[PDB]
C-alpha cells in the first residue's frame, strides 16, 4: 500500500556539524529507475558515521547519515532485476556498477560510482530521495541508513538470505567485512605470522579475527583505552599493549617484541601519526602495513621513505577489499553456517530513537557497536 | 707474488663531498678469516656512488666508493667456501648472509648485515682494509670498487660464470639487476597492463626491459631530459612525456593518457615530489607504485593518506628485491644465454683514470652508464 508513494517516516537528520542529530519526520520519494526503496530493520554505528558528524569526514550537509545496516525491501523501480519486495537486504556504502574498470579487475573494489572520492551526496542521477521541513537533504554513500525508509541505486544493495538475522548481519555492511578481509584479503595474513593491530573498536576486533582465522601465531593488539583489551584477547589477541604505558615510541616496542619488525601491521584508528607507527612497526625488508582508519579531511603525513625503500609494503583499501555485491551474500552465508561470530562486536542494543545515546556510548570508549533497532 | 702480502695500488679516493676523486696510491690488507681480495676489472658509475659525492648519500668519509663491478679473485682468507683465487665476481653492495630472518624469509633480501642502514663504512669486523698516506679510509656498502684491488666480506660476493664478460656483466652487481628485477620481482608487472616509469637513467631503463619482458602493452617514460627519450623507446617505451612541456601536473596528464591511472608506476630518480606523483599516477584502487631512487638524506616526503585507502600498493626494493648471492649468479647465466641485453645500457666506456670525467658525463645528462675498465 505504499509503493508508487512518497513515504512519511522518521529519520535521524545532521543539520550542523558538532550536533546531536534531530530525530524527525522526513519525506521519502519512491524509487526510480534503477532504485530500491528499503524499510529499514537494523542499523550499526560505525566511527565513519561520528566522523560526519565531528567534520573528519567532509559531505555534504545537511545529511541522513548511517551506512552499515539491513532492511527489508519494500518496493522497486523500473528495471530491476536483482532484488524483489520482500527481500532481505544489505546496502552497498561501496557500490559494485559490474560495469567500470576496477570492478572489471580480478583485485579492484572502490567501484568508480563510489560517492566518497567527490562527495555529492547524492542519488546516482545527482538528485535527492529526501527532503525536511521542505528542504532537500543530502544521502551519504548511497546509502542514508538513518532513517525508518531510505532509497538506494540497485548496484548499492545485495540480496542477502531470506532466514538472516538482521540485527546481526547488518554489520556485514561495514565494520566486520572491513576489518576481516583487511586482514585476509588485503593483508593475505600467513600462518605462523605476527601481526599488530592498531585500534581495538569493531573494525579492529574484526581484523584480529581475520588474523586469527588466516592463523597468526602471534596478534598484539595496541589501543591507549585499556578497557579494549579483554575483547581483543577473547576475538585472538595474544597481548594488548598500551602506548601511553611505555616511555619509548610503540614502534621501537613493537619491534623488539617481534625480534624485528612484524610480518603485517594494521591502522585501525584514523591518526596520521599511527600510519606512520605502523608502518614503522612492520619488518623493514618484508613487512606489510594497511590503512583502514579514516585521516582527517585533506590532512597530509609525514614520512621518511627509507622506510619503503628498504622493502616495506604499504597500502590501504576500503571495506576489506571486497568487490561488494558479490562478497556481502557469501558472507551472511558463511555466518549463517558459523564460520565467523557477530556478537562479539556488539556490546550495546538501543532503539533507532535513542541514537543520540548510541553516539554518546561509542565517543566515551564504553561501546563497541551499537545497533539500532527500528 | 701478492698473497698475504699488503698490495700498493691505484685506487680513486674520496677525502671530502663536492670534490672530484684523487686518483693515488692506496695500501690494501691481505684478507682475514672469511674475506676475499679481488682484482677489479670493470665497475659502473651508479647515480648513488655521485650521491655520496653530492652528500644525498651520507656514508662515513673519506672513502673509496664503488659498487657496481666485476673482476677475478686474486687472494681468500681462511674458511672462504664459496669462491677461489682466479674465479670470476661480482661484488654485491647487499650480502646475503643465509642466516637472518631477512635471508631466511621468502621473499626479503635486504640482508641485516648490509652497511645501508646505519653506515660504518667498514669489514663486517668494523675494521678497514684500506690506507692512504698512512690514513685509513673507509669502504662503501661492504664493496668499493674503485680501487685497482678491493677486500669483501664472503657474504657479500659471487662467483659467476668463467666465460662472463665482466665489462658487460659489472652492470648485474648494481643498475640493471634493480631496475629489472623492480619490474618483474618487487611489482611483478602484468601481461597487457600499462606501466610509468619516471627517471630514463641505467636504472629506469632496466626498469624499462623488465616491463616489457613482462608483456607490458603499454610502457611511459617520464624525464625531464628528452634526450633519455630514443634509447628509452629502444629498450621498450611505448612513448615519452616531459614534464615540463606540460601546463598541469604529469600525475594529471598521465592519469587522463591512461583512463583513469596506470596499473604500475616506478619511481627511478630520488626525488620526493617524483615519489608522491609516482603513486598518483597509478590508479587509485588497484595501481602499484615501486620506490626505487634514492631520497636526500633525512627528507619526509608529504602525502595524503587516501590515495592508499582508496586500494594503492606503495612498496620500495633494494637491487629490484633479489637475493643478491643466489641471484647474481642465475643473471649472469640468463645474460649469457641471451635472455636480456646489457649493451643499450653502455654509452661510454674510459679507462679507470678517467673516473672524473665519467662522473661528469653522468652529471651532464650525456651518458646512461659509463663502464670504468681497469
Ligand atoms: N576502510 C574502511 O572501509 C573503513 C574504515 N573505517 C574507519 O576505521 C576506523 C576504526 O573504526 P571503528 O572500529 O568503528 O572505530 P572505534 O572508534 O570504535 O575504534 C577506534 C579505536 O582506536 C583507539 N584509539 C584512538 N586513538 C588512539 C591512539 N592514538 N592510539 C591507539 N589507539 C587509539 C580507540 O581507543 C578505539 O578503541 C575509523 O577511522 C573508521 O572511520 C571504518 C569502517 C570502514
Ligand atoms: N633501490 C636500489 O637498489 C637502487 C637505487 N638507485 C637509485 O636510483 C636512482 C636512479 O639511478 P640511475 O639510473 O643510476 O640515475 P640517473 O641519474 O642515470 O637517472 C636519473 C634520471 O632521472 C631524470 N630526472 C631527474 N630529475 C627529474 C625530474 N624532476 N623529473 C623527471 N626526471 C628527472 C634524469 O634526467 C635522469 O635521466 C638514483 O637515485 C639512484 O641512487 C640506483 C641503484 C640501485
Ligand atoms: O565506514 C564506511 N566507509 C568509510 C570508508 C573509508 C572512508 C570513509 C568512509
Ligand atoms: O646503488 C646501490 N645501492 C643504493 C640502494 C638504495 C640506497 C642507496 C644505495
Ligand atoms: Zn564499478
Ligand atoms: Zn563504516
Ligand atoms: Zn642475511
Ligand atoms: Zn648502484
Amino acid at each position: 500500500s505504499t509503493a508508487g508513494k512518497v513515504i512519511k517516516c522518521k529519520a535521524a537528520v545532521l543539520w550542523e556539524e558538532k550536533k546531536p542529530f534531530s530525530i524527525e519526520e522526513v519525506e521519502v520519494a519512491p524509487p526510480k529507475a534503477h532504485e530500491v526503496r528499503i524499510k529499514m530493520v537494523a542499523t550499526g554505528i560505525c566511527r565513519s558515521d561520528d566522523h560526519v558528524v565531528s567534520g573528519t569526514l567532509v559531505t555534504p550537509l545537511p545529511v541522513i547519515a548511517g551506512h552499515e545496516a539491513a532492511g527489508i525491501v519494500e518496493s522497486i523501480g523500473e528495471g530491476v532485476t536483482t532484488v524483489r519486495p520482500g527481500d532481505k537486504v544489505i546496502p552497498l556504502a561501496t557500490p559494485q556498477c559490474g560495469k567500470c574498470r576496477v570492478c572489471k579487475h580480478p583485485e579492484g573494489n572502490f567501484c568508480l560510482k563510489n560517492d566518497l572520492s567527490m562527495p555529492r551526496g547524492t542519488m546516482q542521477d545527482g538528485t535527492s530521495r529526501f527532503t525536511c521541513r521542505g528542504k532537500p537533504i543530502h544521502h551519504f554513500l548511497g546509502t542514508s541508513t538513518f532513517s525508518q525508509y531510505t532509497v538506494v541505486d540497485e548496484i548499492s544493495v545485495a540480496k542477502i538470505d531470506a532466514a538472516s538475522p538482521l540485527e546481526k548481519v547488518c554489520l556485514i555492511g561495514c565494520g566486520f567485512s572491513t576489518g576481516y578481509g583487511s586482514a585476509v584479503k588485503v593483508a593475505k595474513v600467513t600462518q605462523g605470522s605476527t601481526c599488530a593491530v592498531f585500534g581495538l573498536g569493531g573494525v579492529g576486533l574484526s581484523v584480529i579475527m581475520g588474523c586469527k582465522a588466516a592463523g597468526a601465531a602471534r596478534i598484539i593488539g595496541v589501543d591507549i583505552n585499556k578497557d579494549k583489551f579483554a575483547k581483543a584477547k577473547e576475538v585472538g589477541a595474544t597481548e594488548c599493549v598500551n602506548p601511553q604505558d611505555y616511555k619509548k615510541p610503540i614502534q621501537e616496542v613493537l619491534t623488539e617484541m617481534s625480534n624485528g619488525g612484524v610480518d603485517f601491521s594494521f591502522e585501525v584508528i584514523g591518526r596520521l601519526d599511527t600510519m606512520v607507527t605502523a608502518l614503522s612497526c612492520c619488518q623493514e625488508a618484508y613487512g606489510v602495513s594497511v590503512i583502514v582508519g579514516v585521516p582527517p579531511d585533506s590532512q597530509n603525513l609525514s614520512m621518511n621513505p627509507m622506510l619503503l625503500l628498504s622493502g616495506r609494503t604499504w597500502k590501504g583499501a576500503i571495506f576489506g577489499g571486497f568487490k561488494s555485491k558479490d562478497s556481502v551474500p557469501k558472507l551472511v552465508a558463511d555466518f549463517m553456517a558459523k564460520k565467523f561470530a557477530l556478537d562479539p562486536l556488539i556490546t550495546h542494543v538501543l532503539p533507532f530513537e535513542k541514537i543520540n545515546e548510541g553516539f554518546d556510548l561509542l565517543r566515551s570508549g564504553e561501546s563497541i557497536r551499537t545497533i539500532l533497532t527500528f
